[PDB]
């Protein structure tokens, strides 16, 4: 992140924020738990209750990828109400303000699906964390018989070097450092492909969901264009709304430039 | 002691074949293949070693039990 | 009357995975496996009609129901 060089947690404004100040903090900090009601807190405490020691942290990851599923599906699916109710309230309204407010809710209903489509691939994020996770879960009663057995053998070299049962411990500790030898160096390479791979789509993902939201985001932008201003005085008529097919030309823009985004063409160039 | 791997090799070859019998896209076949790997290098070294032991250890036991 | 054949052929490539799954010495999966060829070539020459007379068939009489 970025920090300024001081005791306060408040940080250095950034240059956007220099043109445009910061506005206070959201009125919504209820006084509650605040984390997804309490059946998901209470899931958190559960993946690390009763799993394996080593993916106990991972059991808790993968999971705790579903609330952020869940709570984003929330999001996409109440927002999209949002579009609902929005071009609803265009009826009781001037011509004018009810064509740019029901091509706003189009705008916004676009924003709700590809939401949706990005907690889809978020899943498929999830599924192959889920996968990492099962094979270093497979991986750890290995390292619970590995050091089950050099417990025994050092126990027993403690009480007598003549047991019969250290001759074959020996070569036990042999059979179980092979075992454990060959999946520990592919677990190693399983989760650094798995790992590469999965953030790699899941930037992929990002990236697919961010430039759509630019996109209607600027075209919106144009959208309002065609919104007058103007401080029209009491007793005097409106003129009739003409930007019709105007409107209806810059979703054609948005639809043509939604049809035709290929992964080899990126408006944003990291330097 | 030799003889428990054998039981998880097997176990492990007749749960992938049930797996992949009932459907390909099960999530367990794909660390079930490697549970299959793993195995396969754990009984293999002391398959080796235990055909060496039971060499040298029957060679010796019965040259020791005849010079008795 | 194309469905019983496509029964058929699921029921045999059942079978001969259950068998094979099973133990490969059974003697009925050397038969089931010409069954299986058996029944491709059975479900593929009406398949291939199946597509050409619904395509006719569809054509000729929703052209008949625009005509009337």
């Amino acid at each position: 992140m970025h920090r300024t060089y001081s005791l306060r947690n408040q940080r250095a404004p950034t240059a956007a924020e220099l043109q445009a100040p910061p506005p206070p903090p959201s009125s919504t900090k209820s006084k509650f738990f605040g984390k997804a009601s309490i059946a998901s807190s209470f899931r958190k405490n559960a993946a690390g209750n009763f799993g394996p020691e080593l993916a106990r942290k991972l059991s808790q990851l993968v999971k705790t990828e579903k609330g952020v599923l869940r709570a984003m599906e929330v999001v996409a699916s109440e927002r999209r109400e949002a579009a609902k109710q929005l071009s609803l309230w265009g009826a009781d309204n001037d011509d004018d303000v009810s064509d740019v407010t029901d091509k706003l809710g189009v705008l916004i209903y676009e924003l709700g699906e590809l939401q949706d489509q990005f907690i889809d691939k978020y899943d498929q994020y999830r599924v192959t964390l889920k996968s990492i996770r099962n094979i270093e879960a497979s991986v750890q009663p290995s390292r619970d018989r590995k050091e089950k057995i050099t417990d025994e053998i050092a126990h027993l070299k403690y009480k007598d070097p003549q047991s019969t049962k250290i001759p074959v411990l020996e070569q036990e500790l042999v059979r179980a450092e092979a075992e454990s030898l060959v999946a520990e160096a592919q677990l190693s390479n399983i989760t650094r492909e798995k790992l590469k791979a999965a953030y790699s789509y899941m930037f992929d993902s990002l990236r697919e969901l961010s430039e759509k939201f630019a996109l209607i985001a600027g075209y919106g932008k144009a959208l309002l264009e065609l919104l007058d201003d103007s401080p029209v005085t009491p007793g005097e008529a409106r003129p009739a709304y003409d930007g019709y097919e105007a409107s209806r030309q810059i979703i054609m823009d948005a639809e043509s430039a939604l049809e035709s985004w290929t992964l080899d063409m990126a408006a944003v160039k990291p330097t």
